[PDB]
């Protein structure tokens, strides 16, 4: 509350250490469903199914250009990528393999990296 606060988390690394994570996210073999925007011309019901669209590059230039106040919001929108691709793709497809393969990934390195 007003004047008082808990102990100051070092937050000065964050920027750098969220970039590390999407450049592994970036080059993992599994993330080809996810480095672009999917085109919304040319994929039927994608548009009006998916209300929120997010990929890597858009996240990259989020990231890059000071979109992001803080870790969390950060966090938000790489779920976002694999929530919108649970929505949209079978779990027995490759590209529904794929979402579930980077999830994890993503979550591990989020752990070992912050908690």
């Amino acid at each position: 509350s007003m004047s008082v606060k808990k102990p100051k988390r070092d937050d000065s690394k964050d920027l750098a250490l969220c970039s590390m994570i999407l450049t592994e996210m970036e080059t993992h073999e599994d993330a080809w469903p996810f480095l672009l925007p999917v085109n919304l011309k040319l994929v039927p019901g994608y548009k009006k199914v998916i209300k929120k669209p997010m990929d890597f590059s858009t996240i990259r230039e989020k990231l890059s250009s000071g979109q992001y106040p803080n870790l969390e919001t950060f966090a938000l929108d790489v779920r976002l990528v694999f929530d919108n691709c649970e929505t949209f793709n079978e779990d027995d497809s490759d590209i529904g393999r794929a979402g579930h393969n980077m999830r994890k990934y993503f979550e591990k390195k989020w752990t070992d990296t912050f908690k």
